[PDB]
């Protein structure tokens, strides 16, 4: 096959994209060894799915799990009716979603698993895939002739053959596997055969950071979680938390091998240690860097100009209302809250108004960083630690760390019941979610 792997890709056809996939036991074979994940469609990960703005989606999903399952279409602005957080399609049972893509959408969106405490082992065991949005945008030549490719970052371990189980620190921390992984592919090979490449980038991980550099490159960030950028942004590395998406252009400058790694980031995981007075708790300090895959550049590579504009974000409506939600642990206790309270299904959190404008200050007076994740509702980011945004986009996730606040401005859209949560998964399965009640 094609040196670089990819998931398969489904496209929508003449406006339809009709799909029956089953979440079921899978043998496979993985970074050279066989092992049986839990996957969508018989592939980790799962399906791309393809499609543009007024398709229709209906997707026919089969539990062929031993547990109840469901689906969140994370990122998409549709109605928490259908995007349901709280349905759970029993084992042997199916349900189908049908919505209609958004007419004023594009970007890297993804599927997976939210049925409330089963979240972390789930999606860990292999439960992914990525949704695609196409739009005119990707007709401009700058684009349109670049190379793209999408890269699902998403680490495993494996004991037995199988997933390996969650310990009661991996509930506390979050798992981390020692495979580190891109489109459930070992630190594969990128030989480029243009030298602009688009990167749509999924961390799909239960918890893992991406702190993205490429050797010699800079990156152009050209959009966020749920859409484009005004304009491409240089930056010379991109951290991407847990559930956050980005779409990079490369230039290659020069033939040659360079590494994608992923640079040590510390991001709070907590240990365990033993020196004669008392186990106590300490730092497991930065993760150890990795390679993520070999890009090899095309002879003689002359880039194309980057695009000088990309999407106008929307000027948004003065606020109604600003909102405070606090973070905190009880890291001994595997426990997590928001404004000092665990999720309850019965118990609704905020009521907001449909197609008002809110803030939403977010704290993490925590000491691990949470990337905090909104469904259904895509927001702004204004600021993070003090700091202003450098660009405006949508997006659906903001990691915090330790101390710092964000503050997000974020529109109503679709009424009815929804949640927000931490996208360290076990966080959320934890108790670290709330309830929204849009009306
Ligand atoms: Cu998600
Ligand atoms: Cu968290
Ligand atoms: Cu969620």
């Amino acid at each position: 096959g094609p040196s670089f792997p990819e998931p398969k890709v489904v496209r929508s056809q003449g406006g339809l994209l009709s799909l029956k996939l089953s979440a079921t036991p899978t043998p496979l074979a993985i970074a050279g060894q066989r092992a049986t994940l839990l996957t969508y469609g018989g592939s980790f990960p799962g399906p791309t799915l393809r499609v543009r703005p007024r398709d229709t989606v209906r997707l026919t999903l089969e539990n062929r799990l031993p547990e109840p399952t469901n689906l969140h279409w994370h990122g998409l602005p549709i109605s928490p009716k259908v995007d349901d957080p709280f349905l759970e399609i029993p084992p042997g049972e199916s349900w189908t979603y049908e919505f209609t893509v958004p007419k004023e959408l594009a970007g890297t969106f993804w599927y997976h698993p939210h049925l409330h405490g089963r979240v972390a082992p789930q999606l860990f065991a292999g439960l992914l895939g990525a949704l695609v949005v196409e739009s005119s945008l990707d007709a401009i030549p700058e684009l349109r002739e670049a190379e793209e490719h999408l890269l699902v970052l998403k680490d495993l371990a494996l004991q037995g053959g199988r997933p390996a189980p969650h310990t009661p620190m991996d509930w506390m921390n979050g798992k981390e596997g020692d495979l580190v992984l891109v489109n459930g592919a070992l630190r594969p090979t990128l030989v480029a055969q243009k030298a602009t490449l688009r990167l749509r980038l999924l961390n799909a991980s239960n918890a893992r950071y991406y702190r993205l550099a490429l050797q010699d490159h800079p990156l152009y960030l050209i959009a966020a979680d749920g859409g484009f950028l005004e304009e491409p942004l240089e930056v010379s590395e991109l951290l991407l938390a847990p559930g956050e998406r980005a779409e990079v252009l490369v230039r290659l400058r020069k033939e040659g091998r360079f590494l994608l790694q992923a640079l040590p980031y510390d991001r709070g995981a907590m240990g365990m240690m033993d020196m004669g007075g008392m186990a106590h708790a300490m730092p497991q300090g930065p993760s150890r860097p990795e390679t993520l895959l070999y890009l090899i550049a095309p002879k003689n590579p002359k880039p194309l100009p980057l695009p000088k504009a990309l999407s106008p974000f929307p000027t948004l409506p003065a606020p109604v209302v600003t909102r405070r939600l606090v973070l905190t642990e009880d890291m001994m206790a595997a426990r997590f809250f928001i404004n000092g309270q665990v999720f309850d299904h019965r118990r609704v959190d905020l009521k907001g108004q449909a197609q008002t404008v809110e803030v939403w200050e977010v704290e993490n007076q925590g000491d691990m960083d949470h990337p905090f994740h909104l469904h259904v509702h895509p927001f702004q980011v204004l600021s993070v630690g003090g700091r202003p945004f450098p660009y405006r986009a949508w997006k659906d996730v903001v990691n915090l760390k330790a101390g710092e606040v964000a503050r997000l401005l974020v529109p109503l859209r679709e009424k009815g019941r929804t949640v927000f949560h931490c996208h360290i998964v076990e966080h959320e399965d934890r108790g670290m979610m709330g309830v929204l009640e849009v009306g």
